[PDB]
């Protein structure tokens, strides 16, 4: 059986102008003896022909492994068209045919909460900075750290966690040494998603 | 034909004396045809024979559902002793043998910070408690919230997160009405992990 993945695009790149998103259609286990492939893909059931698919590329395991790339406009991930990649071969007795989207549901703004380190995190040699989001909905999400305008290398995020409302939430975790807290340095956690107001929100922390 | 999944057990059974710990063998599309299976049970190889099956499962796509469970020694699991799994079947041309173990590596204490709500989180109706553990190995823990003694049902814990040293951290948040947090009640966030004393920590939260 060939298989075939569907991967919708980046958080990121449906939420800004400047990126450019993509739907990406994946098939493996093409068998050697009945190689060709062909995609089909629909918009909203609507067939469309400006997909890029990439040479085929034999694997280790001598099975062959094509994916077929699709740009979809900002608006249309935002707006929720549905994404169908149609997949023929000949090995195949009926097309295997893969469907995603945004997952339906009304959006809803992403609250934003900065949280300072413990009291007795203070003992340790490095802290933690929290960014606590709650409330988003749909689950897509990005979260990033900086301080002075740069970037944080040290810190992680948790995935979306389904609330008890329905809506989501996560935590992510910033870790700074404990002197540069300690120097009053302030540090910014900034998350990007579609209910927020130019896609985007920032807040601050600093040492009181 | 059908593919097995071995499961591990939860971890307040593992820590708790009292609790009883159980790994699980499930076994999925089974058939109508021959729906016998046969489950063969090994600890570190070595074949014990406690283990029991359960009530078959019809499912929604014409398949079924036998499981196999046994019971473990607190000891044995936390140990790192080995449970394999063996499912013979006449679908399947031979046995599938699965195993699973604890996690393997040097136990490390998790550091449990609670965390105050936000001062902008409290203009809102509800706020949140944030229970953050961190440092700890492995990644299997148990996490609770008490009041007065009693249990407190509105609570969402995120999965463990692999931080940069390879210890795992992840954050509870607890939510209540913000009228109980100005009346100064405490609240705690109970931890059970192998690494701690007596498997158990406990950590308040108060307004102040
Ligand atoms: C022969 O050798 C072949 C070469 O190795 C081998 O091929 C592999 O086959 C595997 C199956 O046997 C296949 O495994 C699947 O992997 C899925 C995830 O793959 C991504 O992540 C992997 C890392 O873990 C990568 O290695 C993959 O390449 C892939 O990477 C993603 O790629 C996309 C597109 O390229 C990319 O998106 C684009 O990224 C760019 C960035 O430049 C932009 O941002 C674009 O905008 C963006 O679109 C991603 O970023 C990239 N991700 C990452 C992390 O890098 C995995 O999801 C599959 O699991 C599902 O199916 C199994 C059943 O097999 C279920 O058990 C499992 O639960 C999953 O099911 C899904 O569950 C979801 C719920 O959570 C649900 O929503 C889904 O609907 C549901 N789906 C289905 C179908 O049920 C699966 O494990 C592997 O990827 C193949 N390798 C490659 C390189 O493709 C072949 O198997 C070998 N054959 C033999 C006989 O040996
Ligand atoms: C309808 C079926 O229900 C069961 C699940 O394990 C399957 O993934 C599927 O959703």
């Amino acid at each position: 059986g060939p298989d075939v993945f569907l991967f919708p695009p980046k958080p990121k790149d449906t939420l800004m102008i400047s990126r450019t998103p993509e739907v990406t259609c994946v098939v493996v286990d093409v068998s050697h003896e009945d190689p060709e492939v062909k995609f089909n893909w629909y918009v909203d059931g609507v067939e469309v022909h400006n997909a890029k698919t990439k040479p085929r590329e034999e694997q280790y395991n001598s099975t062959y492994r094509v994916v077929s790339v699709l740009t979809v406009l900002h608006q249309d991930w935002l707006n929720g068209k549905e994404y169908k990649c149609k997949v023929s071969n000949k090995a195949l007795p009926l097309p295997e045919e893969k469907t995603i989207s945004k997952a339906k549901g009304q959006p809803r703004e992403p609250q934003v909460y900065t949280l300072p380190p413990s009291r007795d995190e203070l003992t340790k040699n490095q802290v933690s900075l929290t960014c606590l989001v709650k409330g988003f909905y749909p689950s897509d999400i990005a979260v990033e750290w900086e301080s002075n305008g740069q970037p944080e290398n040290n810190y992680k995020t948790t995935p979306p966690v389904l609330d008890s409302d329905g809506s989501f939430f996560l935590y992510s975790k910033l870790t700074v040494d404990k002197s540069r807290w300690q120097q009053g340095n302030v540090f910014s956690c900034s998350v990007m998603h579609e209910a927020l107001h130019n896609h985007y929100t920032q807040k601050s922390l600093s040492l009181s």
